[PDB]
């Protein structure tokens, strides 16, 4: 709080200073007067320019916000990718007469797909809440939202309601109390609402609503001159796709007095701060919903052990009677011994779970649409030995026959696979079995019965090839079902290659096939058990070092894995990788193996098919060199001292010379590739200095850069050098008299080119940072080195500023450079060599040129008068 208040106060202070054109502040943080303490003219300018650009950004934002307030909301929402939905469910103006259940979610009409899950709310029979606790404290947060979900072309919230009570909402027949019957779905457009342009929590937008046919008072009574009506009643005979799309396209509905008051508010962030800063909208009793989708902010510890099962559609033949059988999914959770567990089904997000759950009922539909997603939560050890059954019970009109009739057909699904896998995500069909009632009840029997499409089809194929111990049963009927599975858990494995990494000892025959398939894997399943996969690869490359093609495919796979690690979506897990390196990384001799493999890689860089592979390898060199350094230090500490240090240093030097020849060979095919290679080249050599001799590393880099041609892509290599001296030149104890000549040579090449217009900024950053290292108090003695510097760092910059006296470029940078230079040197070195220049005519010319450039700098100085 102190830091943020200091920042905002200082920002508004400088805003006032500039708007009235008076003196501003320095050193934005921690003191604000620390700059005039001769700290750094470099940092002085840096503060100047950052303050100036902040001024420009603030004034343009002020000008934009003086007219419209649309950019601020979009920017705030784009700051992070973690948002939540809050509903202000005020009241329900309607009256039905039976218990009601609410189900709202997110559906994209353009994608024609649902996104989020649904939560249930108990409501009374006459527009009241059954639980008055939710009457007033109705605070709900629906998490898992990001920019990619907000970038949807049409964003709408789907709200469906299912009743609980009688089969008929009138007299005529007795019906069992406590059964599910859907009514209809309400959908509203929230595209403009989710943009956060206007924050109005009090406003309660009414939504018109449409549902299935329920009354026959005006539709049929008045029909004259042609009475011919032979039809039935449509109570629940609506496929959901067409009705949902029609409601979406619809703009207004004659609900005839039915609807509710709701307001949707977007609160950015997660439960960490919305439970503290958004307490007025997010209480402690707020329900939290996990959308069926991978998070955009893939942070560590985002624990999700939710198993989502979606019921979509299924064929239902009429059968012996013309009325299709009433189908209710009486499902339950069972273990390896078929024991029912309690509180395992969570139809609503934020509500208590139930041991058993039943589904909705339709009005004798051959092909009804369900859109029914349910969630399963089981212990990670227990879920490995769990199974789910789907018993379908025929429900009759009278309670006696409704409850007397048992499950006519039983379905089921295996939660695992015999090879170790689990149920793969995607659309799965179902086939039900009827008739016998004894073989489908004993738990130990149906453990090996067909319950999923993939296992059923593979079993029938095995029967076709070998009709021994497996024969296709005839108990199936003329119906089928279809399900959607999306298990967003943390311990599942929907990848045969995943277990293959886990248990390669069992099926090492397909090692080549698995290594080939390792490079198209989805990121989430990888990051789920990346640590285990990496180890397994380490063990494979350790114990099996005989096959070099195995080594090639393993290196390619690890390159792909570390590349996916390096993506912008997964910097959160990089600390996890660091910690796993520090705790479980047990490689001792793999460092030299990987070093030799990459030496082969660079020495064999001639293939055109190897282009992108080596490109990504050099992109991710940092992490692999981290692994190599860890393995080598582990070896050194295990054996105390290694005489293999000399040979591995020679290996690194051979890698250096391989890079030398890699740059020497023609660039026509590796322009971007070699540019990026130099771009990230010294990123890890910082930690290599911890393990190798700094003098040799520095001089090898000096030889490399002096070998870099003076013909192509100079600005890129100058950015490289910028980052180069930035690192470990502060480790100046052994890298002065060698690094300084290289800087001198590259700046001299920078000097006279007749095309150094974009070179000015690069050379500016260069000289800036070199002076930064020259001034550091953690350096020591720098007398003779600064002496040689000023021996060759004065006339050249004088000439450069003389050439670029034009006032359009960013001269003030070089102004700061030269002034820092002049102040930094003490009078002694001035007297020793700045005085000891060439002949009297030459020194007089020097003096007059200096006077000219001084008067030109002072003459019409072109700063921002601030």
């Amino acid at each position: 709080e102190l830091a943020e208040l200091k920042k905002k106060v200082t920002a508004k202070i400088d805003h006032g200073n500039r708007m009235l054109g008076l003196d501003l502040v320095v050193r934005d943080d921690n003191g604000n007067i620390l700059d005039p303490d001769e700290t750094s003219t470099i940092a002085l300018f840096k503060a100047h320019e950052v303050a100036s650009k902040r001024i420009e950004e603030k004034i343009q934002e002020e000008k934009s916000i003086l007219q419209n307030l649309d950019l601020r909301g979009q920017s705030i929402f784009s700051t992070i990718h973690t948002y939540g939905l809050y509903v202000n469910f005020k009241n329900f103006v309607c009256n039905i007469g039976e218990d009601a259940e609410l189900f709202m979610a997110l559906y994209d009409p353009d994608q024609s797909t649902f996104i989020s899950e649904n939560y249930l709310i108990r409501w009374g029979s006459n527009g009241m809440p059954k639980e008055i606790e939710k009457l007033n404290n109705l605070q709900a947060v629906f998490t898992d939202l990001s920019s990619m979900d907000l970038i949807r072309p049409r964003v709408s919230l789907v709200c469906q309601i299912v009743r609980v009570g009688h089969m008929e909402l009138k007299e005529g027949k007795k019906h069992t109390c406590g059964l599910r019957r859907p009514f209809g779905v309400a959908v509203m457009d929230i595209t403009d609402i989710i943009h956060g342009k206007v924050d109005d929590e009090e406003k309660q937008h009414f939504i018109p609503f449409q549902q299935i046919a329920m009354e026959t008072y005006i539709r049929q009574r008045q029909l004259i001159m042609s009475p011919l009506i032979t039809s039935h009643v449509i109570g629940e005979n609506e496929p959901l796709t067409s009705v949902l799309n029609k409601v979406i396209a619809a703009k207004e509905v004659n609900h005839k007095g039915q609807g509710l008051w709701v307001s949707l508010k977007l609160l950015p962030g997660d439960l960490t701060q919305v439970q503290k800063n958004f307490s007025h909208l997010v209480d402690r009793s707020t329900a939290i919903a996990r959308k069926m989708g991978f998070p955009e902010i893939i942070l560590p510890g985002d624990v999700r052990n939710d198993i989502y099962v979606t019921l979509i559609h299924g064929e239902f033949d009429k059968g012996k009677k013309k009325t299709p059988k009433n189908v209710e999914v009486t499902m339950s959770v069972h273990d390896e011994e078929g024991k029912l567990l309690e509180k395992a089904i969570h139809p609503g997000a934020g509500y208590e779970g139930i041991s058993e759950y039943k589904s909705v009922v339709y009005y004798q539909v051959k092909q009804p649409c369900w859109y029914e997603t349910v969630k399963v939560s089981i212990a990670i050890e227990e879920v490995t030995r769990c199974h789910i059954r789907f018993t379908f019970r025929h429900r009759s009109s009278q309670e006696t026959r409704d409850k007397s009739e048992r499950a006519f057909g039983v379905a089921f699904v295996k939660l695992m696979n015999p090879d170790g896998t689990t149920l793969q995500d995607g659309r799965h069909d179902l086939v039900v079995y009827k008739g016998d009632n004894k073989k489908m009840e004993d738990a130990k029997f149906y453990l090996t019965l067909p319950g999923t499409k993939m296992e059923m089809e593979e079993k029938e194929l095995q029967a076709s090839k070998n009709l021994v111990t497996f024969t296709p049963s005839k108990d199936s009927t003329k119906d089928s079902f279809q399900i959607a599975t999306l298990i967003c858990s943390t311990k599942l494995t929907q990848n045969v290659d995943l277990l293959g990494l886990l248990n390669w000892r069992s099926n090492s025959q397909n090692i080549k096939h698995n290594l080939k398939k390792l490079m198209e894997v989805d990121g989430g399943e990888i990051v789920k058990f990346l640590q285990d996969t990496l180890d397994a690869l380490f063990n494979i490359m350790m114990e099996m070092s005989d096959s070099e093609t195995y080594d090639f495919l393993v290196f390619d796979a690890l390159v792909f894995i570390i590349s996916l690690i390096g993506d912008i979506k997964f910097q959160h897990f990089n600390p996890v990788l660091e910690t796993y390196i520090y705790k479980h990384f047990s490689a001792t001799l793999a460092y030299v193996k990987l070093s030799k493999v990459l030496n082969f890689y660079v020495a064999n860089a001639d293939d055109s098919s190897k282009t992108e592979l080596l490109f990504a390898a050099l992109k991710a060199l940092k992490y692999l060199f981290r692994f190599i350094i860890q393995s080598r230090v582990l070896y050194l500490r295990f054996y105390g001292q290694s005489k293999d240090g000399d040979e591995f240093n020679n290996s690194i030097r051979q890698l250096f010379l391989a890079f030398n020849m890699l740059m020497d060979r023609p660039l026509e095919e590796a322009v971007k590739i070699k540019g990026a290679a130099l771009k990230y080249l010294p990123s890890i050599i910082n930690d290599v200095k911890l393990v190798f001799d700094p003098v040799e590393l520095s001089v090898l880099f000096c030889k490399f850069i002096q070998s870099i041609p003076d013909n192509q892509l100079v600005r890129q290599k100058l950015n490289c050098m910028t980052k180069i001296v930035e690192s470990t030149l502060f480790r100046q104890s052994e890298c002065r008299e060698v690094l300084l000549p290289l800087l001198t040579d590259q700046l001299s090449g920078q000097l006279d080119d007749n095309s150094n217009k974009p070179d000015h900024e690069a050379s500016s950053q260069l000289l800036s940072n070199i002076l930064e290292v020259l001034d550091r108090k953690d350096v020591g003695a720098t007398a003779v080195h600064i002496q040689l510097i000023m021996e060759r760092l004065l006339r050249r910059i004088n000439r450069t500023v003389i050439g670029m006296n034009r006032q359009s470029p960013h001269i003030g940078s070089f102004v700061a450079c030269m002034i820092a230079l002049l102040q930094q040197m003490d009078d002694s070195h001035y007297s020793h060599y700045i005085s000891t220049f060439k002949t009297r005519q030459d020194i007089i010319d020097f003096l007059m040129e200096t006077f000219i450039m001084f008067k030109d700098l002072i003459g019409k100085n072109v700063y921002a008068k601030d």
